[PDB]
Order: C-alpha cells, then sequence, then structure tokens
C-alpha cells in the first residue's frame, strides 16, 4: 500500500534556537546518535531503545534571524512540534520572544531544552522563570541539573526520581542510572509536585486520582503532560550540554513522549483559489484530498534544484498531475527523495504529515502550494504587504543583462517577498523588497553568486496614492476619421475607498442602461489601469470607489478598447478634481532598551516624524514602541548602536500608509510629473 | 606654588567602572546628589566634594569623577580612561554578579596597577546574593576581595549592611533620601557571620606590613585606624579590592561607598610616576612624577564638541602646572600652544580657573589644534604620554550636503568630529575640491556620518568607498635637485644631490641623514632641503599618493653667496622627490587588513572560498566554543560590503572584525588604471 508507517510515529520538528544558543552543535548532535538540508528525516527508538515502535523524525531546519518573519512563520507551519532551544547562562533574549509569539500564532506545541549549562553564568531554574514571567507562558521542568558550570554532570529525571550521569565512554551516547544526591533530593520533590499537578489538569480522570491522594503512575502523568504539551498550555523543560554529550538522547525521548504526531494537531487553513475570502481546511489524512506547500527550494550539484514539499492531506506520488493553485498551472510529479543524514533514499509516494524533495519542477515558488485539480486550495496566499522599499539596478555591460535576469529568476524562486520591474521612463531594472537589508541581501547574492556586475542607486521609498474629493468625471474617446470610428464614452463618480481595502471597489448603477453590460467590465478594467500608473506622482493608488451612473452608446463604433480607454481619460482627471495626495509607507517599530538610554531612543524615533505609542517594562528593559515612516527609519541599526553601545536591539515591520508631510510630498510631486 | 589651593593628598581622581546593567547612570546621578548637599550637567570628568556621610573627616577631599565609557570589547578610549582615574568603583549587579565582558577591562585596569573597590550595587533585585559576587571576583577575575560589609536582609527584604570596621549594623532613613543612616546592633541571625568576614579582613589588612603582621601573629586586636591604614596599604598596592554593598536606586549604602574612596582609594601622589616617550625618539622611554615641581605634562583625555556651545579639551595634569596665558608644546603635533580661559566642570555651574595643579583636572577653552589623545607639555622638557599607533585611514568617501547651503556648517561639524577620533581625517582634494572624509573601514565613516546628522544636525550623502593608497621606492639611487633662476636684477639658487632608499620594515616617516658635513651647502639650509622631501613625499610621485616611508641622505649640492635661499634648497629637494618617479621604480601600495571571522562549522567552507575569491590568504586558525575562529590577510579594497556577505551567506549567525597588518604592491590591473588617471 502506499502508507509505510503509521502516521501516529512521525515527529515533524524544528531547532528554534538563536545565536550563542547552540544550534548546529544541537543540531549535529541530533543527527549522531540517531545513525546509532532544508529538511532531514532520521529514526529514534529511545535513548535505550525502550519503545515498542521505531519514530520517524523529520528534522526541519528553520531560519537563524527573526529578521525574515514570513520565513519564519512557514517553517512553524511546516513543522508540528517545536524544540526551543536556550542558553542557560544568556536566557531568554529578545530574538527568542519574538518566534516564541509567532509560535503560539500558529499553536505549536514545544519542548524547552536549556543548553550550556557547562559555561558560567549557567542557571536552569533561573530560565525557567523567565519562560513563564517574560515569554508568559507554563514551563513545567521534568528535570534538574546536577552540578553548576564547569562542575555540570546531568540531570534528575523527575518522571523516574533518579540522577541521570552520562559516560564519556561511547560519546554521552548511553548513561547511567542512581539516587538522587541528598543535597537535591529536597529540591527535586518540591518541582515533582507542580510535575505531576501540571499533568493532572489535564483530564478529569488524572484530576479525580490526584484530588483522592492517589500516586499517578509514570504513564499517567507522561499521558498528562503530553495533552497539555499538544494542546500547547505547558512547555515540558529539559537540560543539557550538547558540547558535553550529556542530555541530548533525553531531549529526543522528550520528542516522542510530549511533542504531536501530524494528525494530533488542528488541520490546516487555506483558501480557495478562486476566492481569498473563502477559508478552507486539509485533515491530516491519506483519504482526504491531497494538498502540499513548498516551503524551501534549494539547489543540489547532483540531482539540481530540489523543491521540499509538506504534505498535509492526501498523498502525493511519481506520475501524478497535481496543480500549482497558486499559479493556476498543472505539474507532473517526477522523481521524489528524502534527505537523511548521510543516505539520499529516493521514494515515490509521500504520504499526510511526511515530507520529500521534487526534482525537475518547472515553476514552482517557495510558498506555493500543490493540491488535487478536481478539490484544489491555497494554503499561503498574500497577507505579505507589497513591497516598500526599492533600488534601481543597471548592468555595466549586456553580459550582465542576461546574468541579472537568470538570478532575478532563481532568487525570485526562494524568496517570494521580493518583486523586479523594468521602469520604461529610464530603462533601468527595479528591484523592491522589505527593507534595506532585505535588498542588500538580493543584491550580494547577485554579484557573488552569479557574477552579476552592475550599478546600483540609493534605497527609495515605494510611495503610493489616494484622493479625498468626491467628484463627477466624463470618459470621453471619440475618432472616426474615414469610414471606421471609435466610440467610448461613460461618466464616472469617484470617491475615497475605505482604509483597509485594496484594489478598487466598483459598482454599476446603470444596470441595464444604455451602455450596454458587455463593455462595463472594460470600464473597471481602464479604472484599474490608471490606477497602477498612479494621478499625482506617478505612483499608483492604494484603493479607489468608482461607480458608472451615466454614459452613451455607438451601434458601429463602441467596442471594449474604447470604454476602456475613455475610463481611463476619466481616471486621468482625477489628478485636479480627486485632489491626491501622496502616501508613504508607515513602520511598527519596537526597541528594547536598557531604562538608561529610554530617553535618547524616545526622541530619536519622534525626531523621526514617528509617533510614541504605550511602552511596557520587562525585566531590565524597557520596551519602546512606535509608528515611523520607512524613510526616516534608514541607518536605524548604526544610529541605535552608537546611542546604545550596542546594548539596544530594535525590529519594525509595515503597519499602514500614511499621507507624507508637505515638505516631502511638495518636492517628489514636482520631481518629475506638476 | 600659591597656585595649589589644596593639599595634593586630599584629591581622588576616581571613575565608575560598570558593565551594561549594573547601575552605572543611577549610581553616577546619585554621587553628585550627596556631594551637593554633604538637573545635573553631564562632562567628562565632574569635581564634587565629600567630607564624609557623617562628616568624620578633617579635611574637606576633592573628587574628580571621571566618565568612562564601558564597552564591552577593550578599545584605545577605555585604556585612555584608566591611565586619566587613579581609583576605580568597578561596580557589579549582585543578581547578574561577574560577566565576562568585565574580566577584559578588569585584566587592562591590573596593567595600569589600577587600586580599586567593589560596589556590589542591586542588592533589591531578585537573584541578588552579595557573597556570591565576592567569589567571583576571587575565582572568574582572580584577584583577592576584601568584604568590609556584608547584606541585611536579601532582595525585597533588604534594608542595609553592616560596617565590619566598627561591627554595627547601618540602616537608612528614607526620609532625607538616604543621605543620613542609623547605628544599630548587629542582628543575632548575622552576628556569627560578621564575626567571620571580619577575621579575614583583619587577617587580609594585617599582610599589608611587618608591623601589623607580627602584632596579629601576637593575638593583639588591630585597632580600626590600624586595620584601615593596611586595607589602604594593599588597595594602592593593588593586592585586594575592599568590597561594599548597596542600592543606588532605593538610595542606600551609595554614601559609605564615598567614604571608602577617601578610606582606601588613593591621591595622586601614591600611585606610580606615568610613562611616555621623547616626542624625537620613541625608544626612549620618560616619566613625570605628580608634583608641581616637575616639568609640565598633560594628557586631553576627551574633546567635548556641541553644534552650540564651545568645544571643551578636557586635559589630565600629572605634572607640574597648566597655567592661563602660558605657551604649552603640543608634542604629538609638535606645534605651540597658548592656554586660554580654563573651567572645571561642579554639579550644576562651571566654576572657572587659571592653574590646573598636578593631579587636577580642567577643561580648556578655544584650543586651535587639540585631539583626543594628545599630550600638552613644557617646551623645554617635552614628552609624549600615549603614542598613536592608530594606523592612517585605509579608507575614504566623498560627502556632500544635501542642501549646499549647509556646506559651511558641514565643514565646522567633520572638524569637530576629527577632534573627538583621531582615527577620521577630513580634507579638500585642491584637485576637485570635494570634501573626503577617511577612517578605519565602511562601519567607522557610516558611524561618523550618523553621528554629523544626529549630534550636528547635518544631512549628507557618501560616494561608494575608496582605498587609500600608498606608494613605496624599491630602487637606491643619487638624484640631482636643481633649482636656478636669475630674472635679472634678482637671483634663486638651490642645488643639492640626495641618495634615496626604501626607509627600515619598522620606520615610517622619512628618515633624514645629513653627510656633506663640512661640504659646500650650509647648515642653514639643511632643515629646508629635508622639508622638501617631507612635503613630496605627501604629494606622492606615482599617482599623487603619500609615500609610507623613505630614506634620504644629502651627500653633495652647490652654494651662491646671494642667490641661495631655504626656499630655493626646498623647491630643488621636492624636485630630486618627483623624480623618484622614474629611478626610483616607485610602486602603488594598497592597505592588506587582518581579517578574523567566527562562524559555526557549518559554513566554514563557505567564508575560506570568499576570503580566497577576494584576493585573500588564509592563515592559521582556532576551534572556540563559540564557533570556528577562521583568519585570513584580505586588501581592503576586496573587503567592501563584507559584513552584508557574511550575513547572507551564514543567515547573520557569524560575526568578524579587521585590522590593518601592513600594505602591499596592488596589482598592476588596478594600478596601471590609477597611474594613468593621476597624469
Amino acid at each position: 500500500m502506499a502508507r509505510t508507517t503509521p502516521i501516529e510515529l512521525y515527529r515533524n520538528i524544528g531547532i528554534v534556537a538563536h545565536v550563542d544558543a547552540g544550534k548546529t552543535t544541537t543540531t549535529e548532535r541530533i543527527l549522531f546518535y540517531t545513525g546509532v538540508s532544508a529538511a532531514t528525516t532520521a529514526f529514534w527508538q529511545g535513548s535505550t531503545k525502550q519503545f515498542a515502535h521505531k519514530y520517524r523524525f523529520n528534522i526541519i531546519d528553520t531560519p537563524g534571524h527573526v529578521d525574515f518573519t514570513i520565513e519564519v512563520e512557514r517553517s512553524l507551519r511546516v513543522l508540528d512540534g517545536a524544540v526551543v532551544v536556550f542558553s542557560g547562562a544568556d536566557g531568554v533574549e529578545p530574538q527568542s520572544e519574538t518566534v516564541w509569539r509567532q509560535a503560539n500564532k500558529y499553536h505549536v506545541p514545544r519542548l524547552a531544552y536549556i543548553n550550556k549549562m557547562d559555561r558560567q553564568g549557567a542557571d536552569f531554574l533561573r530560565v525557567v522563570k523567565q519562560i513563564d514571567q517574560r515569554l508568559g507562558h507554563h514551563p513545567v521542568p521534568i528535570q534538574l541539573a546536577i552540578g553548576s558550570e564547569e562542575n555540570f554532570m546531568g540531570q534528575i529525571d523527575l518522571v523516574k526520581m533518579k540522577a541521570i550521569y552520562w559516560n564519556d565512554a561511547d560519546q554521552g551516547t548511553s548513561y547511567r542510572e542512581e539516587e538522587i544526591p541528598a543535597e537535591l533530593k529536597a529540591l527535586a520533590d518540591e518541582w515533582r509536585a507542580h510535575m505531576i499537578e501540571a499533568a493532572a489538569e489535564a483530564n478529569d480522570e488524572l484530576t479525580m486520582k490526584f484530588l483522592d491522594g492517589e500516586e499517578l503512575s509514570i504513564e499517567e502523568i507522561k499521558a498528562g503532560l503530553r495533552q497539555r504539551t499538544i494542546a500547547n498550555e505547558i512547555v515540558p523543560t529539559i537540560l543539557g550540554s550538547s558540547f558535553k554529550n550529556k542530555g541530548v538522547p533525553l531531549m529526543l525521548d522528550a520528542v516522542i513522549d510530549y511533542l504531536p504526531a501530524p494528525s494530533e494537531i488542528p488541520a490546516i487553513r487555506g483558501t480557495d483559489p478562486d476566492d481569498e475570502e473563502k477559508h478552507l481546511e486539509r485533515h491530516a489524512d491519506d483519504k482526504e484530498p491531497f494538498s502540499a506547500l513548498a516551503f524551501k527550494i534549494a539547489t543540489d550539484p547532483f540531482v539540481g534544484t530540489l523543491t521540499f514539499a509538506r504534505v498535509y492531506s492526501g498523498v502525493l506520488s511519481s506520475g501524478n498531475a497535481v496543480l500549482n493553485s497558486v499559479k493556476g498551472k498543472k505539474e507532473r510529479i517526477g522523481r521524489m527523495v528524502q534527505m537523511h543524514a548521510n543516505q539520499r533514499a529516493e521514494i515515490k509516494d509521500v504520504c499526510a504529515g511526511d515530507i520529500a524533495a521534487l526534482i525537475g519542477m518547472k515553476d514552482v515558488t517557495t510558498g506555493d502550494t500543490l493540491c488535487d485539480m478536481d478539490k484544489p486550495i491555497i494554503l499561503e496566499r498574500m497577507d505579505f504587504p507589497d513591497p516598500v522599499i526599492s533600488v534601481a539596478v543597471e548592468p555595466k555591460t549586456k553580459a550582465d543583462q542576461e546574468k541579472m535576469g537568470i538570478a532575478l529568476g532563481k532568487l525570485a524562486q526562494e524568496d517570494p517577498s521580493f518583486r523586479v520591474r523594468t521602469d520604461e521612463e529610464t530603462g533601468q531594472t527595479i528591484i523592491s523588497g522589505m527593507g534595506e537589508l532585505h535588498l542588500d541581501i538580493i543584491v550580494d547574492r547577485m554579484r557573488r553568486e552569479f557574477n552579476v556586475e552592475a550599478n546600483i542607486g540609493k534605497p527609495q521609498v515605494a510611495y503610493r496614492e489616494k484622493i479625498r474629493n468626491t467628484c463627477e468625471i466624463e470618459g470621453r474617446f471619440v475618432r472616426q476619421s474615414g469610414g471606421r470610428g471609435q466610440y467610448g464614452h461613460c461618466w464616472i463618480r469617484f470617491a475615497p475607498g475605505d482604509e483597509g481595502k485594496e484594489g478598487l471597489e466598483f459598482i454599476n448603477e446603470i444596470v441595464g442602461g444604455v451602455v450596454p453590460r458587455e463593455y462595463i467590465p472594460a470600464i473597471q478594467k481602464g479604472i484599474e489601469e490608471q490606477m497602477k500608473n498612479g494621478v499625482l506622482a506617478g505612483y499608483p493608488l492604494i484603493n479607489l470607489k468608482a461607480a458608472v451612473f451615466d454614459g452613451s452608446y455607438h451601434d458601429v463604433d463602441s467596442n471594449e478598447m474604447a470604454y476602456k480607454i475613455a475610463a481611463s481619460m476619466a481616471t486621468k482627471q482625477l489628478s485636479q478634481k480627486g485632489g491626491a495626495v501622496l502616501l508613504e509607507p508607515v513602520m511598527k517599530v519596537e526597541v528594547v532598551t536598557p531604562e538608561e538610554y529610554q530617553g535618547d531612543i524616545l526622541g530619536d524615533l519622534s525626531r523621526r516624524r514617528g509617533m510614541i505609542q504605550d511602552g511596557d517594562e520587562t525585566p531590565a528593559g524597557k520596551v519602546i514602541r512606535a509608528e515611523v515612516p520607512l524613510g526616516e527609519m534608514f541607518g536605524y541599526a548604526t544610529s541605535m548602536r552608537s546611542m546604545t553601545q550596542g546594548r539596544a536591539s530594535f525590529s519594525m515591520e509595515f503597519t499602514r500608509y500614511a499621507e507624507a508631510p508637505a515638505s516631502i510630498a511638495d518636492g517628489i510631486v514636482k520631481k518629475s510629473r506638476g
């Protein structure tokens, strides 16, 4: 049959650890113990092979920096359970609190691995409190530390209530079970009470056994912590030293014991390919219609392009014809492969909750959905703010023009957050992105990986436009030079769209009027076409409301094209009668700084035409929130580092567009237009 | 002699040394508060008075609070501040304890034998434990901490300390904002712990000298003055660190911490003399003792520049006396300076003065060309207290203001930023009349440009980075310098043969030697010939770039009884140097940088291949628990945009650093093009 292993034995996990937390060492140690790419499949039957069946682990590689928010979001939808790794000395860093909140947004069950207990300043219970106070979750330690820093030897398994020491003989692969030292028995009982009390709340059956004063069994306690972890109500917290080889194996047992299988988490959410406002879902079952997400597009030197796909429902098989719901084009599934630690296992059937790499995919971009052509769905669409910043790139030679095209094409497949266009007005290639850093990365990879020699302009703000005056304009396009004529005529009432709405909200008020129905769509298409070219300074209108209330028709000269042009001419007059204003992208800035530099940051954000919002107070770090125009945030990283001696950190993301002041506006309006 | 108003024994040059987030600002603001009663204007050095928490001292001591940077990395700014302060008050968090970023400045403090006190701040916050941090100073910092206080109550229950010298509990009255305190008996729950640490305090003070050691071994109890005299001798010798504690935010302990400065930190005459070198010979080591009688020497440790206020040059007088109207020497620039008005920054006002004696600090107004790190001293017995080993700028960019109206304002701003940071230079290439700023790297220029926009309100655009090329010769040749002219009634005669050769590997500048002793060329003109070579060395000979080093020896020449003059020989010497382009076989040099990259083993290959692609030369690397260390020598011109490249290839997980190491002949590809442009 197509299914090879029960779904209950799958574990789609991702190690979520930031700079200086032990990501690389921990990931390399996992592939080591399991032995005795975007996604690696490994097997694990327990530290002591104490489990009846051999579980299949799909290690999903998560990004190192929160900077790219959609990259982190996508990885959290691919993994089912996450192993958040923190430094026992550094504790909870701000780059950890960011991915943690996004994890809550996708109800991602998770384990907390307090790594590096051998380094100085290491304190397990100290980091546990931060998860409860800062991250605001409910950590449930199932282990305690034995020895501090250089004297760290192992942990105490609160479920077995027996000390765990690691034998360096076989590189910490095995361990010995001794009794807990009397100097920690008192502390062990205290946290075992909180563990059992936390597991008892799982269901009524365990809660009643707890209130009766009956001691819960090892299986009952684990079943309780599991139900609460899968419900994201607690976080089994374990500890160890990946570099010293002490704790990793128990951390792999915890994945089986408390992280969920692809069928124990909520169904994947999606939308109808023909309607963005129609929400659908897919259950983790081989019987349900096929749906998969291309979460990563890598390059390989032996099989070529590798499109890594996460199958949420149905079965993906070689030879099957699936649909690319985002492009609306059919795809023929060819060879498929699963990346192992050392091997590269070829396969032809990938069932629900499993992951595999697809070979020879024509036109598949990261974030695209592969699904059944009879019952299609889009698992990831929009949710991306249009590019807020752009840079003009021009190749020095013709050889750079062809090479630049190939480079942006492949870079576009890996990163869908950036766009490319040719400015026919200046004949320069314009690349648009989410920020200065994002464009610097695209330009850097284009020069190093594709050898593209080119000149780049300074970053430009991706301005927009909108109207405020409600006015009625006449669209007229007439010509009859000879025995052939063209006739397009329509009166349109323009008005500002509601804040939040995108595109055009067109309304036909002359339903069954003199202007035939088949031309109405052409009038709408004509307005939308001019909205992209702009009306004030060549920038596109965010939204608009148009209503055709009158017009005329010619029995022989009227055609869809004549009305489309007529509608465009009426929209071009929206520059005077509309009283349009230039809009600029505003970013939601959040700065974490010691109380000492709060004033310097507040004054600087205010200087950047920023709008200060309510600020919070965190452990030894004030949280300063503000809404600042992107154009005033160029080089903020450098400014923040000077004013805070590199002690402060910040993050910003698009929030909305806002009218730019006259100072900037006037200059940009008279830059090319008038 | 009558210039001094306060004995030197009553001075205390102190600096609060605290890891970021240890209570440095709160502690410094509370010090200026208690000293003002026994907003506050910020300044590089603040002078305050303190006669004790209870005014228990006979004389009123003068405290010079030196503002220290506190960078996590040990920069030249931290080193300089340790030489300015005489005693340091190292502040640690009772909860955070001793962080590794503190162990770096601590060792550099040992390098300059800086006596110091340990103030364990924030005893009210959670995780606070005094004796816990004390052990870290002994285990991690490897020093000998001597607690003279113990904590009363932990965290939210923290009320005060126990003075082991007086053996009396100290509780602070919030009535007058912790300015006063009450002396009660030690609680029975800490009497046992108090005796234990008093034994270690007395035992640590007894080792001070033989007199106290013998009285201790005889079983005789040491008196209060004997114990304090012992801890003081040990602290000034940097053998112990009197450790005190408190909560600056809760106003409990700061006043006793000020008493400890008087009781255990040293006066400007109890620390070793300041070291230095002869301005004309870097291998000649000199020193200056803290005495008004010794020759004058001072260090400009900070230049406070403002876009509206006048520049303030803060100077630390180590020896002699600095007086208004005196003509001192700027041994680093070799230019005379006229001391104008001087002021000392107090808590609120600015007290004016005209005499700054040894061990004292003051701000100088209207200074012509005085840069951070320059030395001001006696013209007859000069000295350089700090060599500016800073390598000349390796990168440069053309800077243009967004509004041409800010051209004059931009020039003034870049000028003041150059006085604060001597690694940054500003010039106007007479060839284009464009403003060119030079620095140590792209990041360094970004910081200078950012500060110019925020602190000086001047926005500007920078062009693409340019390599700060240099030149050098390799051929040993003899060239004839000749400048002869006769306008008829007036003549000009300059003639001299010079033997040029490449300078010594480690020597910089010009090594001029006059070997035509008793020749036709009079001695009065030799200095002009030297000045002529040095002037042409800066203008370059191959592509308009300056020669790193050179050796010149005038071996022959001629002289005219009426037409010869210093200017004619200076020009003659320059013409001879310009011919170093053909006969010298000069080559265009480019700065090579020592690059160090810390990355997880995973991206080692990508970084090695990228450094090699940048014409880099890989060196032996190490394996640190924080990641693999990749070292390489790479031309700066190939390192532009490295920060961005490293972030792409390592997903921002890797970090790097680079510093000038040496100059190397640039490849023909670039050279040929630049050489042909100069003509």
